[PDB]
């Protein structure tokens, strides 16, 4: 520290990105000396924002918490980081959880002739442990412990078995990772950045159901990442296994004295910002070769606040018109808010590819901003 | 340190039961549980240390040291990691054996003669560390920044033969810097699983470049692997011009630094202090492109490798494959032996390679060429 705040502020001339908007001079001045319980600091914090420019049409959020003290310590630059990039978010306002099913409605009659899967994942860290750009090995194997233990009472359709990645083949791991079910190694430079890909493969596995419908992965982006997910349209059923298995496992660690990091303002705290609230991301593999061409598939994604991504073949990777359409919301909407944005968007979208295929128009059914 | 110490020395350990690098093969429990709790004066931990050799268990071209110095005390501080690491990767090197240097070029013989035909390009460098600054994976930006400002002063003062410009990343357009890349001169895109694990590829560009004469026969690396690597280099095989352009830069620019009251990390033992242990010493590893289509098929090209002591390269660097059987010899060992000595053995071992590339392509038997473990 020999170093004046100016002369150790990072260039980000010609960087694009939430991190880069709202760090100045001043902040960094009044936080780079600052550190949270676990040691994690400023520099620690905007590290992959300065490594990662991003691009002027794409705003990438440029940091992430160490640690749960991170959005405390450092509000200075989470909060308007948070409130660009969640949309106006505030300080001052508060996030809903909703994680009863029964408040969803309908969304199990999704068109099984253009909705090939339906799923429903979030993200969830483990209080008085560090998050995964800072987790220490004990950590991160104490985080794996605590599933181990932790699932293996789980009961019923819930029954199932953690698989650490070091007891799978690499073969049988591309498998896992070729039928949608696994995550494969980080190589986002966004995230390698971070020091999210330490010690890898080290304490990282997954955990499902006998059935594969129900998955918790361990130690990837986030402490967990819990999935649901079937072929089909019933997106009910894949929320209400969602549900059910969620608070299982929140009574579970919560019994054992390790709970969720959650707060009113933030919602469940993980590592990205741009991932609070909800860890959630409620989505489908649909096939629109029509709507996906159409001049206002852009308008309706904008309209009915969903988001869209390739992944192709609900096996085979970047091939056929088949896109994964997901709610864009994270924090300021609730679960169930979330998942029926998602429910409303994607059947409205299959009532479009329809009319197109007809020739006739779809002005019809543009639906209002929501 | 004090955060993980709410964890036990075992929970901490290191998996590495896969693994193979020097780090994995001299690292134990009880010199993690003893060094785990240390530091230096600029933060540094065991932690730090090793983590690329536990992020990289192998490397898919050549043996890998799998730690890394944060600053100058690293090497005393972790003395328990670093001495039996360093024995195993430069032979033998004891701690406490001395370093000795020798820049003369006079004391080089020969080496003017590399058969043109099959040695397409010489080439020898070295890394200096400037002291009291932490070194690349440790860095903060204001230290690197420093640095590239030295370097900019301190090499602007050269003339003549070694008269310069220096040519910031930021300054380059991607094209201008793939070219210089292309063609041998400029370090690659911060690709290096080393480079990347053990976090010296931090705020890339900020602070990096290039500096080097209108002739690009001298130039001098600003802030990658290490503060400085001074090179000399040109096409064909007259190793001996090569090395007398590498010292003559190379002490001008070791005076003028220590003119500037800036002078270079060096020790008793352990001589030039750098980054990864294996370029401590003299730090130089000299060496040639060379065309070794035969050779580098035969069953006995790792043998001949290991009596020599010389290791082998990608056409395009340490992280790449060799392509149209043009691989970079060059000495493996920095501590042991001086800058002339190593560049002596590339010399004598690259002249039996050629000779051994010849018996081969007459169909001949190269088993008497085979010299003892040097
Ligand atoms: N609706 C879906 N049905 C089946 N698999 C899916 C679905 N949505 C995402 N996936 C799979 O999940 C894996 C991770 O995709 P990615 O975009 O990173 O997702 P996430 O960020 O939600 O974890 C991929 O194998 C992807 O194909
Ligand atoms: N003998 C040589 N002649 C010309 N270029 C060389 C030679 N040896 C190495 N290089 C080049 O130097 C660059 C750095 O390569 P690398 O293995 O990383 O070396 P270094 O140990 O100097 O860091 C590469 O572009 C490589 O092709
Ligand atoms: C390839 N290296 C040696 C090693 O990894 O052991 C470098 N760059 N220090
Ligand atoms: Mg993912
Ligand atoms: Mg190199």
């Amino acid at each position: 520290l020999n170093y004046s705040a100016a002369e150790e502020f990072p260039d980000l001339s010609k960087h694009n990105n939430h991190m880069a908007k709202a760090l100045t001079l001043d902040i960094y001045k009044k936080l780079r000396d600052k550190e949270t319980p676990s040691g994690f600091t400023l520099d620690d914090i905007i590290q992959t924002g300065v490594d990662n420019p991003g691009h002027p049409f794409i705003m990438t959020v440029g940091c992430v918490a160490g640690d749960e003290e991170c959005y405390e310590v450092f509000k200075d630059l989470f909060d308007p980081v948070i409130e660009d990039r969640h949309g106006g978010y505030k300080p001052t306002d508060k996030h809903k959880t909703d994680l009863n099913q029964e408040n969803l409605k309908g969304g199990d009659d999704l068109d099984p002739n253009y909705v090939l899967s339906s799923r429903v994942r979030t993200g969830r860290s483990i209080k008085g442990i560090a998050l995964p750009p800072h987790c220490s090995r004990g950590e991160r194997r104490l985080v794996e412990k605590l599933c181990i233990d932790g699932l293996a009472t789980l009961t019923g359709e819930f029954q199932g078995k953690y698989y650490p990645l070091s007891s799978m083949s690499d073969a049988e791991q591309q498998q896992l990772i070729d039928d949608h079910f696994l995550f494969d190694k980080p190589i986002s430079p966004l995230l390698l950045a971070s020091g999210m890909a330490r010690d890898w493969p080290d304490g990282r596995g997954i955990w499902h159901n006998n059935d594969k419908t129900f998955l918790v992965w361990v130690n990837e982006e986030d402490h967990l990442r819990v999935i649901s997910m079937q072929k089909g349209g019933n997106m009910k059923e894949v929320f209400r296994r969602f549900c059910v298995g969620l608070k299982k496992i929140e009574d579970i660690f919560v019994k054992a004295g390790r709970g969720f990091m959650w707060n009113e303002h933030l919602g469940y705290v993980l590592t990205c910002p741009s991932n609070l609230g909800t860890g959630l991301r409620g989505g489908v593999h649909v096939k629109i070769p029509h709507l996906c061409k159409h001049e206002k598939f852009s308008e309706v994604l904008k309209r009915t606040r969903l988001q869209k991504r390739g992944t192709g073949g609900v096996d085979t990777a970047a091939v056929g018109s088949i896109y994964d359409i997901s709610n864009a919301d994270r924090l300021g909407f609730s679960e169930v808010e979330q998942v029926q944005m998602v429910v409303d968007g994607v059947k409205l979208m299959v009532e479009m590819e329809k009319r197109l295929e007809n020739g006739k128009s779809i002005d019809d059914l543009m639906p209002a901003q929501k």
